[PDB]
């Protein structure tokens, strides 16, 4: 995350830290249920084998072991079959189970986030949050050690559809978000992470970090996977 502020897992008890096996951080994720973490398909497309992944919950540090955190294996790695690298249908599901075979046990640093209602997103210009261990700066080589989160505003399709923006690269199955100043945003590493908005007075998983041109660049909104357009896929795939 470019800009924003640091936080701990307590303010994002539903965020998951996904890693892979020869050692290393892959992408953020969101716990939508006890055994299911939702993320982005572009995050696993190159290494489809569910056996090289570790998913932590209740974790606020990148290379440290946040006390209270839980480590899980990936019982299932479900990628959207209609994905295409700008990314289409950039949504993925990971069924978690630890070694002693258990799903996630809710607590103060681990909780679930509710999904939206079909085709229902906050009004445009609304403030939402984004969490991740992504770069704090485009030129940075390292990733922040502490978890980060910032605020961005929902942009209309018409607006993001423009050409000085992303033109046609963006579809109705996608959401754009940005600062009015373009000074804060999601960036490399933050993919798969949650775009949370309060809808009807309820923290809702409105989007999943998917892509964007650069980071915090003018007229270059961060694009997210519009979750309220994927519930049937999500429901059937978690049956
Ligand atoms: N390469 C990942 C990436 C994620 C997100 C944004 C949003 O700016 C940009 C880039």
């Amino acid at each position: 995350i470019i800009g924003g502020e640091f936080t701990t897992i307590e303010n994002q008890p539903w965020f998951a830290a996904i890693y892979r096996r020869s050692v290393t951080y892959v992408c953020g994720g969101s716990l939508i249920s006890p055994c299911w973490v939702i993320s982005a398909t572009h995050c696993f497309i190159d290494y489809p084998k569910k056996e090289d992944y570790i998913v932590y919950l209740g974790r606020s540090r990148l290379n440290s072991n946040t006390q209270g955190e839980m480590k899980f294996e990936v019982e299932n790695l479900i990628l959207h079959k209609d994905y295409s690298a700008a990314h289409h249908n950039d949504i993925a599901l990971l069924k978690i189970r630890s070694k002693e075979g258990r799903c996630a046990q809710p607590s103060r640093t681990i909780q679930t986030i509710a999904l939206p209602s079909m085709y229902n997103d906050p009004q445009f210009g609304t403030s939402c949050e984004i969490t991740g261990f992504g770069k704090e700066q485009s030129t940075d080589y390292l990733y922040p050690e502490q978890l980060k989160m910032t605020v961005v505003k929902l942009i209309s399709h018409r607006e993001c559809q423009q050409p000085h923006y992303y033109g046609s690269e963006v579809t109705t199955k996608m959401l754009c978000a940005a600062d009015p100043q373009w000074k804060t945003d999601s960036c490399q590493g933050d993919s798969g992470g949650p775009l949370v908005c309060s809808l009807q007075g309820r923290m809702t998983l409105t989007g999943i970090v998917s892509w964007g041109r650069g980071c915090a660049l003018k007229d270059k909104p961060g694009v997210y996977t519009r979750v309220s357009h994927f519930l049937p896929w999500i429901r059937s795939h978690t049956k």
